[PDB]
């Protein structure tokens, strides 16, 4: 079954506090969301992790540059899984990849904007087995719905061995959409955190979730 | 006109830093607060810094990937001049981090690290974008990738196009003379200055070595 991963892009740690007090149980991760990360520092990772233990914690650094470099840090910070921008060098994606493996955690391709197949096929040669299938959340304001285009790209990435994570401004509406596909995680942000009850927001995700696969 | 010298500061912790600009915030002309920094400390870095050089340009390199209008507003209510904005990014979250910056009279880079196109580097300018970083990846470095004609074509295209160039990746004094010609608008050192037995004399090295070349 998909996991659920909750994105938490707030700007201090006490307003993400406001959303993991409420359903820090009801879900699978727990993402430090980018506007986290730049707002509070790797520390937001190191706070999260000591609190929730028992989840896997999700830093989305998306690095782009200094692959070991900035992996380590947050793996340091004890982070599960951080994720890499699909434009890094190809070496930086094998750097934080083989620091990952000293931790024993993993790394993830965030596509999110351009890339290529091509690229997509280095991803695999060198080893990585994660990507987040990302609709940009600028897009999204611009007007951009999900579509075939986007489920063919994720059914082929599917194809090529990844595990897919879909996430993007997710509703409960939008599951539908990929029934018979295996993803891997389901991420919802402003959904679950702005919901009116996140609690029942949360659950009745997990609920469509099981319902439809 | 000479390029300029801007420093990054890719360190882990606000007192690393401090360590170097404490020796040369008056040595260079833009003080860079790296990803690395931003990472590490969170958007306080920029604050910070700014208010110990409020006569300094200070680029936070937040590299922004999406939500371009509420990043770019972080590091510019945090006081940024100038932030990043990573190359794949949607047009439309570049798009949003411009908008931003003209409210706080600051201004949006493009960061050129990794894959990208020249029909991207249309949009770019078509959006209104006035800035690039022509980035060699450190990792690419390591990697033992050094800088070639390919760089220096791509650079060239890229100013004929009317954005103003910076360059940047692990650059050393030896390697300036390849950019002879160009008008650069910027020359980013991280290490060959933070590192150097005597950041001070490194600094100085690179501008007697730029006004030599461009004078
Ligand atoms: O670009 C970013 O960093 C976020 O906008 C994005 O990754 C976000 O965390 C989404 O993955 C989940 O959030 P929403 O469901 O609210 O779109
Ligand atoms: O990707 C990054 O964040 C840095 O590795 C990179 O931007 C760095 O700041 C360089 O631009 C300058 O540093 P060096 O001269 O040490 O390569
Ligand atoms: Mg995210
Ligand atoms: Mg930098």
């Amino acid at each position: 079954l998909p996991m659920l991963q909750v994105a938490l892009d707030n700007q201090t740690m006490d307003s993400a506090y406001e959303t993991t007090r409420l359903i820090a149980e009801e879900v699978d991760i727990i993402e430090v969301g980018t506007i986290l990360c730049v707002g509070e520092g790797v520390r937001a990772v190191r706070d999260l992790k000591a609190l929730y233990p028992h989840k896997i914690v999700l830093a989305d650094a998306k690095i782009a540059d200094a692959g070991k470099i900035l992996s380590r840090m947050c793996f340091e910070a004890n982070a599960d899984w951080v994720t890499v921008i699909c434009c890094a060098d190809i070496n930086t994606a094998k750097g934080a990849l083989d620091v990952a493996k000293e931790f024993n955690g993993d790394v993830q391709i965030e596509l999110t904007g351009y890339w290529t197949w091509e690229q997509a096929q280095q991803w695999r040669d060198a080893g990585i087995g994660q990507v987040v299938y990302h609709r940009s959340r600028d897009a999204q304001a611009a007007g951009v719905a999900w579509g075939e285009a986007d489920i063919t790209a994720i059914k082929r990435l599917s194809d090529m061995g990844f595990k897919v994570t879909v996430t993007g401004g997710l509703a409960l509406e939008d599951l539908p959409l990929f029934k018979g596909i295996p993803i891997h995680v389901f991420i919802a942000g402003r959904s679950i955190r702005d919901a009116a009850s996140p609690v029942e927001a949360a659950r009745q995700f997990k609920r469509s979730i099981a319902e439809l696969w």
